[PDB]
């Protein structure tokens, strides 16, 4: 009987990837009509799938760029327990896979990542592993430092997985209301099924914590050039974070964009600040490709 995704869909009717555990990630395409100037992957956070991404793919594929993405084990319409990671390079390796299997059907060209959260700790991570591969980076409020009061109280919970055998732990689901200031945006997102909003298993929750430290470890070693959007009123990934990014990395090519009193999601914010993120990025990459 064909595989299905865990919404019954059968892989073979749509485009997808079998990762090295033999997992079947649901993979998106979008490419313009004529020969792409560069290939762009779109890493998507924790709970969410590539779906989120339509309206800035759809930007990026009009300056040229064949952009590509696929939903994280875990997530959307890609198999595996829902928010569940065996380690956090696993979504790191995925990724890799992805690039290195596109850049054999469009060889010769640059490649570019874009990653927001947890998907910008990814793409921080798939560039630290190989440094000079990747032609620059968009960094949506990357997953660099948690919010330290969420933190705190979560390593003290990360303990009691750790010492005990405590399989079905889980802390509180992520607030919506602190996502966005946009409240139609808060809606949507509360209305699409392939989104989890769960209360994050401890179990993950170690895995960030995980990411968190492999990525404070990868900034000395960062040389891609990369572009950083970072709102000041972030209550997940803390603004601190972006700073210390912009400090730390050794990336000759860096610039940082704070959106004062904006929330987590830069992309899905008040229409004033997500229109300024799409023409940041559009001006971004297009000054780095051709
Ligand atoms: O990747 C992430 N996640 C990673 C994230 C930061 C983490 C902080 C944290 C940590 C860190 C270590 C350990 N922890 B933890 F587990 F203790 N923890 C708990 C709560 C936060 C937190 C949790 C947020 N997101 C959330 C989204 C944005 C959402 N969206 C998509 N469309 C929209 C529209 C409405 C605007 N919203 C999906 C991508």
């Amino acid at each position: 009987s064909p595989r299905r995704t865990p919404q019954s869909i059968p892989y073979q009717d749509l485009p997808h990837l079998v990762n090295a555990d033999g997992q079947y990630l649901f993979c998106r395409y979008w490419a313009p009509t004529g020969t792409p100037k560069a290939l762009i992957f779109v890493s998507h956070g924790a709970g969410e799938h590539s779906g989120r991404y339509e309206e800035l793919a759809r930007m990026l594929m009009g300056l040229d760029l064949l952009v590509f993405a696929h939903d994280h084990v875990g997530h959307g319409q890609s198999e595996g327990e829902r928010m569940v990671v065996s380690d956090f390079h696993v979504f790191v390796r995925d990724v890799l896979q992805h690039v290195d299997s596109m850049q054999k059907d469009y060889p010769g060209l640059p490649v570019f990542l874009l990653g927001h959260s947890m998907g910008g700790a990814i793409a921080i991570l798939t560039a630290a592993e190989r440094p000079g591969h990747f032609a620059g980076m968009v960094l949506i409020s990357p997953l660099v430092l948690a919010n330290p009061e969420s933190a705190t109280t979560f390593k003290v919970l990360a303990a009691k997985v750790l010492n005990s055998v405590l399989p079905n732990l889980s802390s509180g689901p992520i607030d919506s209301s602190v996502l966005s200031r946009n409240k139609t945006e808060v809606d949507i997102y509360n209305s699409d099924p392939l989104i989890c909003r769960a209360g994050l298993k401890v179990c993950f929750g170690i895995q960030l914590l995980n990411a968190v430290s492999r990525v404070e470890r990868a900034l000395p070693k960062l040389t891609v050039p990369f572009l950083l959007l970072q709102g000041s009123a972030d209550r997940l990934c803390d603004s601190k974070g972006a700073y210390l990014l912009m400090e730390l990395a050794k990336s000759q090519d860096k610039t940082l964009k704070i959106y004062e009193g904006a929330y987590h999601v830069l992309h899905k914010e008040l229409p004033e600040v997500t229109n300024s993120v799409f023409h940041e990025i559009n001006m971004w990459v297009s000054q780095r490709t051709a």
